[PDB]
């Protein structure tokens, strides 16, 4: 059980903007980060969403909620409410996960949609003890939302 905080995770949409994964729980795995990186990488073109996903041990007493939009808004993907851009923390110490939109999701993917996604696919999974098909299920169904509204690549500004 290590606590980890919003500068504590590892800014990879500074640098790793083709990637958008982050797995410091160590649920994850090369190959399912690596399918998921052609997930997000996909959605990064054909929808131009910065979609990042992070997997963190602990967060301790740090609220989950205001957590992930602290993470954004440093990365700039949620930076006082981004376009396309969209955050994703798994907390294993709290076995949840929690979603945050920006500006320019608000006519794809609605905080309770998001919200709901968790129940539908990630919870199921988190049950038996699946995080990494919960988390994968949760970026795929995110992921469908938008492809299938969005029939061609689609930019925003």
């Amino acid at each position: 059980m290590r606590v980890y905080k919003p500068e504590d995770v590892p800014n990879v949409q500074l640098a790793d903007s083709t990637r958008l994964v982050t797995d410091e729980a160590g649920l994850l795995s090369n190959a399912q980060e690596e399918v998921m990186n052609g997930r997000l990488r996909a959605i990064r073109s054909s929808h131009a969403v910065e979609f990042a996903v992070v997997t963190l041990p602990s967060i301790g007493d740090a609220p989950l909620e205001d957590f992930t939009l602290k993470l954004a808004r440093q990365w700039g993907v949620g930076n006082e409410k981004n376009n396309n851009g969209l955050l994703l923390v798994l907390v294993l110490d709290q076995r949840r996960v929690r979603f945050e939109t920006g500006y320019g999701l608000e006519g794809y993917l609605p905080d309770g949609l998001l919200s709901r996604i968790i129940h539908d696919r990630m919870i199921p999974h988190f049950r038996s003890g699946n995080y990494a098909e919960g988390l994968s299920e949760g970026v795929l169904a995110v992921q469908q939302v938008l492809d299938g509204s969005l029939e061609h690549h689609h930019h925003h500004h």
